[PDB]
DNA sequence: CTGCAGGGTTTTTGTACAGCCAGACAGTGGAGTACTACCACTGTGTAAGACAGGCCAGATC
């Protein structure tokens, strides 16, 4: 990191890995890995996420309540929390 | 100091071999999929005032 960056811990290890893995390649994970950081949500954008509460009408407290069910049943959790909305 | 011009630097950007796995293509017969109109039918407009005519009460003469 010295040399060549200075403090730049994420891409190091990303370039490596994502092209690591489709060196002996089924492609099936490129698709997850490349959407993982960037763009976009990976989960959702908290924008997308803003937008599904607000415009379908959901309580503060019931869409936190979605929110833990939707984490703790097969999560992997989707929606973004709370104080991030 | 500016201007451009040989080449330096390191680094791009791709082509070069050759083997190989992935998933798309195409078939099917239809499955049961997913997304579609369509159907009546709804919710939010929410309280005062002005104006005419009566006529009785009651003051004024």
């Amino acid at each position: 990191a010295e040399k060549e960056e200075g403090g730049d811990v994420k891409s190091v290890c990303l370039t490596l890995f994502l092209l690591a893995l489709r060196a002996g390649n089924e492609h099936k994970q490129a698709d997850e890995l490349e959407a993982m950081m960037q763009g976009r949500g990976f989960g959702l954008h908290p924008a997308v996420c803003l937008a599904i509460r607000v415009n379908t009408f959901l309580s503060c407290s019931q869409y936190h309540k979605m929110y833990r069910t939707v984490k703790a049943t097969s999560g992997r959790q989707i929606f973004q929390p709370l104080h991030t909305l």
